[PDB]
DNA sequence: AACTGGTAGAGATTTTTCTTAGC
DNA sequence: GCTAAGAAAAATCTCTACCA
DNA sequence: AACTGGTAGAGATTTTTCTTAGC
DNA sequence: GCTAAGAAAAATCTCTACCA
């Protein structure tokens, strides 16, 4: 038996810190109980799951971030969905310089949710004035995590890069800074659609207007009831709104969420 | 289909359809559609921008507007220099696709900084809605003006309302969804506009119902799965692939 | 109700039939490129 | 009296053996693994842990979670 | 960690003889160890 | 003309093994 | 007596941080 | 209890298009 | 006249560094 295995493998991973591997070759206990030997040790448990997240990418989200290039700040606000750069040079890294650009900003486009990091510039009570005033969503990352702003940070390295191509062309840094700035809107291309940034925009936004304006014509003059039958006890739910019936399953609302239940548990009142 | 080129020919013949319109209502294809408003003899601006500088409490208020939708874009400058001008017009056109430049006969719009930053951004300018922009945009600075402490920010607050805020004209939108739809609607022309050169590039050779003997060389205008639109002798006709021979065309 | 209530009512609701049989398609021709569970990649262009 | 309780031990069994898990988490600026914490959320991508009557949100490449047999 | 039920499970079979599944569903162990609890003991019989 | 990324652990998915209900 | 469902336990696969 | 890596280019492999030899 | 081999040209897939 392996009873007395498992006493000496306790008292030989205090010592040692084998692995489970080690272990259940050792002393020939099974894999669950050398598992667990090594599971209930806190000098061990240092590694992480190995995944990564996603971030929001809505059309109307924005990031943004400072960078520095020889001596100077710049700072970039990125379109999420688009790809779509602004990008302008402070005097300084403070927070009255931030809120006039996010101003600027929330005055040419429409800008519903911003995502920073924890500077100190972005945590500050001038920048939440103007997300006030300009009811704009502020959401920072988790501290010390910067793929929380994978795009904007991606964005940082795409600008030095053109700045390094066209920098003998002028004369400061500024007006090197708009001229790359023209050159990633405009003259670069591929992607999703095969377009640059300034076509993806103007396609995101327009085609969003056009269809709320499309479902509300749509919806008003709607009919047909549904009852359907779901859920883990054959229960009945209420009022479901018809939203489009295809060969196989259909689309219904309700309590403005959608679902798509298959054609044998509804049935459709007029 | 036929039957709806055919009718699609006959409306136009009466009151000169537009294209997008042909192609929803007759359900054909968009480029059969520009082929039919392009055979028409009595049938044959989105990015133009006129800038101007103003004045308020002593300091300087730059102001470009877009001439199609009424957008406005602004700024406070430091001085009325070409140089602040230029600087100001590079960041417009890193922005916005600018390509014709209406301006007056200044002094710091007729500078060599400002000639040097339109022959690299490639914009024509020419000297001669602003001034009434001018003054609609200084009712909403004197409107909401005590709810901010400097000139900038009451600018820029302004440009916010004016741009988002207000609606009005036919259907009753502001602005900006009037300069996003111009600007989708040139991007969706120029686009099928492409597609047509492409296309065009071919030429096809075609056998008649009951003859054994191929007709002549036919300018290919659509190629479908199983159906092929030709024009030939100033007329549009539909023949199937199995009567077809599609052949490159070097007619340059 | 007058005349000209009633013929806007009338006009109104015949518009609203035949438009809907062609808005339907109209919302139909947009594109989604969307994403799936733990997969990096923006997937092809189903219909909305 | 005995059989109310039988069924109050076997749904607090059950409400035991739910979410009883301990996390370790990696933070700060020079990261190191600290202890022992209470799961309280669960996305996808990030977790909020309660560490000393304190509350935290650490991603999930930055933490492990350790349940119950 | 179910070692400390791995140790209270072998005091309990040397009172009461319990069987394999009573002490792998009482003490929340695996079933590998009940049954080797089981076959150490002279008197028992895993069945 | 003759050089070069790798290691080990955390979960997720698939395969093998073991007990017992049913004909 | 023999089969097979179902669950436990083991094996294989993909992906991550850190090393000046 | 409500958060999260991404972008763009260099080769490699597979698919579509175009010309011409042969029956 | 029709087919098909063969090559050119375009499209799709996998993988890397850099962003404080
Ligand atoms: O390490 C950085 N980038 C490189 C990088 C990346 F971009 C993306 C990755 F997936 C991995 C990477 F290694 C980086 C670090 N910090 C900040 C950044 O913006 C930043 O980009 C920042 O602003 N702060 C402020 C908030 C608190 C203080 C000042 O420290 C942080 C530090
Ligand atoms: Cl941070
Ligand atoms: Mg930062
Ligand atoms: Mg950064
Ligand atoms: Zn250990
Ligand atoms: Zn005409
Ligand atoms: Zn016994």
């Amino acid at each position: 038996g392996f009873l007395d295995g498992i006493e000496k493998a306790q008292e030989e991973h205090e010592k040692y810190h084998n692995n489970w591997r080690a272990m259940a070759e050792d002393f020939q206990i099974p894999q669950v109980v050398a598992k667990e030997i090594v599971a209930q040790c806190p000098k061990c448990q240092v590694k992480g799951e190995a995944m990564h997240g996603q971030v929001d990418a809505s059309p109307k989200t924005w990031q943004m971030d400072c960078t520095h290039l020889e001596g100077k700040v710049i700072i970039v606000a990125v379109h999420v969905a688009s790809g779509y750069i602004e990008a302008e040079v402070l005097p300084a890294e403070t927070g009255k310089e931030t809120a006039h650009f996010l101003l600027k900003l929330a005055a040419r486009w429409p800008v519903k949710h911003l995502h920073t990091d924890n500077g100190d510039n972005f945590t500050s009570s001038a920048v939440q004035a103007v997300c006030w005033w300009a009811q704009i969503e502020h959401t920072f990352g988790v501290p010390y995590n910067p793929q929380s702003q994978g795009v904007v940070e991606s964005m940082n390295h795409q600008l030095k890069t053109i700045i390094t191509q066209i920098r003998d062309q002028a004369e400061k840094i500024e007006t090197a800074v708009q001229m790359a700035v023209l050159i990633h809107n405009f003259k670069r291309k591929g992607g999703i659609g095969g377009y640059s940034a300034g076509e993806r925009i103007i396609d995101i936004i327009a085609s969003d207007l056009q269809t709320t304006k499309l479902q509300n014509q749509i919806s008003k003059i709607q009919n047909f009831r549904v009852y359907f039958r779901e859920g883990r006890d054959q229960q009945w739910k209420g009022p479901a709104t018809l939203i489009w019936k295809g060969e196989g399953a259909v689309v219904i609302q309700d309590g403005q969420d959608l679902k798509v239940v298959p054609r044998r548990k509804c049935k459709i009142i007029k």
